[PDB]
């Protein structure tokens, strides 16, 4: 299972500048030296590579485009199939109703429990009725990482009204809440570990030294 | 010249996870897409592998420890040479009292301007008086590199009581001051940019998720 404490993001996609298992493994590597207790990760060869490194448990997705869907994070049973072939400790996936290319997500968190049963499950979701039906469907970890990233979320933040949306998630499940995407300081890791995440997933703020540039450069713009 | 902005310092020791030239020039790149307006790095490798990824000004070091000194920032001409090999626009030295291992300060001074008259110099320093020592030596820049970082500064760290080490620096000298160490957040950027620096070097807090990491979980055991 997942510790409680902080979990880092360990991605970069193709042409960001530190896309490379071998890069990701190592970021991961001095997340684990900086204290992190687990790392997320994206496609089997960035898993195996930072299971080569470190021993922390990994959340594996597949993030794949597809023609004729928006569902993108581990989005087919091709994706579960390479992620279960990683061993992964926990497979994380969209867990919202858009149209997916191939199987549902009934079917998918099905084929997961049958294939790999000795691995957990970790939804994906933007809304607190996305998110209580994963507690329904029996999802081990519920995350907030898609909250304003849907065409139906468009401008929502995670930190908005002191975390507002995470305690309505937080109030309508009783299965372990992460609070992952727009976790961007400590004072912000602090307020949602205060509010009764079970962990925070922290990627851009640690692993995406662009995206950090932008913060300070930003501070001069205002 | 150095621009007026954010400079990123994309530097990892032997002993790094992140140690490689390959990855600091792809931490050079990130920082150049994020609105970084120069680089400073460490070693002929690394500044080369960047000289060739991002066309930003670059203040190079050569950290190399010698047994007999407690100086390690481009101690002696050795490095200077490797650094006129780099082709940096600026050659950063430990501008410190501090006996070095071969030259001292004020003949390196004057090795740089004979062999490299097109470089720009920059002073990293621990103390008000080496602030002074480095203006009467012609360096083109002054930066707070060593404050703290000396057997004669312990405890002090450059924000203490509003950033007085800087007001003081800035002050005492004329040439061009850089905000260097111990610049961790977008509101310590702001804060030494609106105090007068020409310009601030930022490295652990963009290009350490080591460091990062360290400060996300101290949060919660404070
Ligand atoms: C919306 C999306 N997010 C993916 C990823 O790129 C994010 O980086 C992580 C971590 O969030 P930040 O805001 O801490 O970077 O969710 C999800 O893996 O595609
Ligand atoms: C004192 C010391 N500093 C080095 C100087 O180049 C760098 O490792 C340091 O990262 C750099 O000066 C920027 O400082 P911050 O504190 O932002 O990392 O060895
Ligand atoms: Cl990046
Ligand atoms: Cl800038
Ligand atoms: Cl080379
Ligand atoms: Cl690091």
């Amino acid at each position: 299972m997942l510790p409680h404490g902080l979990i880092v993001s360990c991605q970069a996609l193709p042409d960001e500048p530190l896309h490379s298992s071998f890069i990701m493994s190592k970021m991961a590597l001095a997340a684990y030296e900086g204290g992190a207790v687990g790392i997320r990760a994206n496609t089997k060869e960035d898993i195996l590579a930072i299971k080569e490194t470190v021993d922390l448990p990994v959340i594996g997705i597949v993030k794949r485009d597809y023609d004729h869907s928006d569902v993108f994070i581990t989005a087919t049973s091709k994706e579960v199939d390479e992620l279960i072939e990683s061993q992964c400790e926990v497979i994380a996936l969209d867990a919202t109703l858009q149209q997916r290319p191939k199987e549902t997500l009934d079917e998918l968190v099905s084929y997961i429990r049958t294939h790999a049963p000795n691995v957990e499950i970790m939804a994906d979701i933007a809304t607190v009725e996305e998110a209580k039906n994963a507690a329904r469907l029996g999802f081990d970890y519920i995350g907030t990482t898609l909250h304003g990233y849907t065409s139906y979320t468009q401008g929502q933040l995670l930190y908005q009204n002191d975390f507002q949306f995470l305690k309505d998630v937080l109030q309508s499940v009783d299965a372990k809440v992460i609070a992952e995407g727009n976790v961007i300081t400590p004072d912000m890791y602090k307020r949602v570990m205060d509010l009764g995440v079970h962990c925070s997933v922290v990627g851009g703020a640690i692993t995406r030294p662009k995206e950090i540039t932008k913060r300070f450069v930003q501070i001069m713009e205002d």
